[PDB]
């Protein structure tokens, strides 16, 4: 109780202390088959995280590490299998029942308490992020069968608040996922999250329109600036996964957009997010007209669209700030992808008006970017950036495949790139072996 409160606050210790475990999830599951018992003790951690102390408190980041082994213990316990990269899995009898009252004890434990952990860590975008990685695993029937209305109404509460208080992405994504989790997976609370989201985009859309009209009439305010990046910010998120096409979102990221390449003075955070708004908006725009029945002057709509925001994500390569030309250069090749001839698979040759080829100018433009920012001459940041250029590399390599761009042009360029391998590799390659 207050025993395995010690034991809970050294574990925590071991692992901060000691590199002998680099990842939470690894040490909790080298530790799972010998120390179940005592690592799915949830209300020992939740009031180990909630209550004050009587002596000697918790640390930031010791309070941090309880908080990730905490998470790591719900998933094992509900998945019941090692974490990704240690996975080899069919239960027993007693496996099955452990699984299904270990998802009924972390269910009804968190429903409670989640909300309290929410409220105290509201402002720690790490903490927060985390927590709200806790829903996932919830046996989200049990919000009617407990009569637990009050604690449904509790999350959506501290999800509201915490989307308020916070711009950082992963905060912002994890209450996205959260709604998505919250909304279509029980129908009986289907109807009150629906209300709670609607509600929150609502706010959203009318402050990010407002700061819009303010940017765009203004001489312009670090205040306007803020207003417009921020609302944009918490809207870009949710419109991943929600469906937000019903607000005219696409309109104001489109003026946003014409106005920095006019005038060529938009924030990069405000131009970067713009595109990626305007990006999930039409996304979700062609998942409607491709379900849907649609007809001649739907399609000629949708692309009328994606033919203007085509040409801004070309316009954007010229950008000073990389950000957007990474940006404008990842949008293109995904939609040159997507409105390519592949869009009449699958009996749909109704889609035909939608499909795009590159001009001349465009297939070029993509070319310069890869000479320019993949291939580029010159500790964490340099293996994300690298990750990064091998993504946009690959995302255009897709479009070389099936002559999207000129495939020759293309591999003009990586013979220049490669030549120091084709020219001297062999020698180089045979040193190297005898050393
Ligand atoms: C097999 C190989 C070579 C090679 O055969 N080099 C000779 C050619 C350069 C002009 C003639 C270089 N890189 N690798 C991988």
């Amino acid at each position: 109780m207050s025993p395995n409160g010690n034991l809970i606050r050294m574990l925590v210790l071991f692992f901060l202390e000691s590199e002998l475990h680099e990842h939470a999830a690894y040490l909790v599951d080298s530790l799972w088959e010998s120390s179940q018992e005592l690592l799915k003790d949830w209300e020992c951690m939740t009031e180990l995280l909630l209550e004050e102390p009587v002596e000697e408190a918790m640390s930031d980041r010791q309070e941090s590490a309880l908080i990730e082994l905490m998470v790591c213990t719900i998933r094992q316990a509900a998945e019941a299998h090692p974490p990704v990269g240690r996975g080899t899995r069919v239960l027993t009898a007693k496996e099955r029942k452990t699984q299904i009252d270990d998802r009924n004890k972390l269910t009804e434990h968190f429903i409670i308490t989640l909300p309290m952990l929410l409220s105290k860590y509201s402002a720690d975008a790490e903490k927060v992020a985390n927590l709200l990685q806790i829903p996932q695993y919830f046996d989200l029937e049990i919000y009617s069968t407990g009569r637990m209305e009050k604690h449904l109404d509790a999350l959506l509460k501290q999800i509201k608040f915490v989307v308020e208080k916070h711009v950082e992405s992963d905060v912002l994504e994890a209450c996205s996922k959260t709604y998505s989790i919250l909304c279509s997976e029980e129908y009986t609370i289907q109807n009150r999250v629906d209300i709670a989201r609607s509600q929150l985009i609502d706010e959203f859309v009318d402050r990010f329109n407002h700061s819009v009209e303010d940017l765009l009439q203004e001489e312009a305010d670090d205040d306007d600036i803020y207003n417009v990046l921020s609302t944009l910010k918490r809207l870009t998120s949710f419109h991943n996964a929600h469906d937000l096409t019903k607000w005219d979102l696409f309109g104001n990221c489109y003026r946003l957009l014409k106005t920095g390449i006019e005038h060529g003075a938009m924030p990069e955070q405000i131009v970067v997010q713009a595109l990626q708004c305007s990006h999930y908006s039409i996304l979700w725009q062609l998942v409607k007209i491709t379900d849907g029945s649609p007809s001649k002057e739907d399609l000629l709509v949708l692309r009328k669209t994606v033919k203007s925001f085509l040409a801004v994500c070309q316009q954007c390569l010229s950008n000073v700030n990389t950000p957007v030309k990474e940006q404008a250069f990842m949008l293109l090749c995904d939609l040159l992808m997507i409105f390519s001839h592949q869009l009449m698979t699958g009996g749909r040759e109704g889609l035909q008006p939608l499909v795009f080829n590159p001009d001349t100018g465009l297939q070029s433009e993509l070319l310069s970017f890869v000479m320019d920012h993949v291939f580029i001459d010159q500790e964490a940041n340099k293996i994300e950036a690298l990750h990064k250029r091998r993504n946009l590399l690959a995302a255009f390599s897709k479009l070389i495949i099936y002559d999207i761009v000129d495939m020759h042009a293309a591999a003009d360029i990586f013979k220049h790139y490669m030549k120091y391998y084709n020219d001297y590799g062999d020698i180089i390659k045979e040193t190297l072996s005898k050393t």
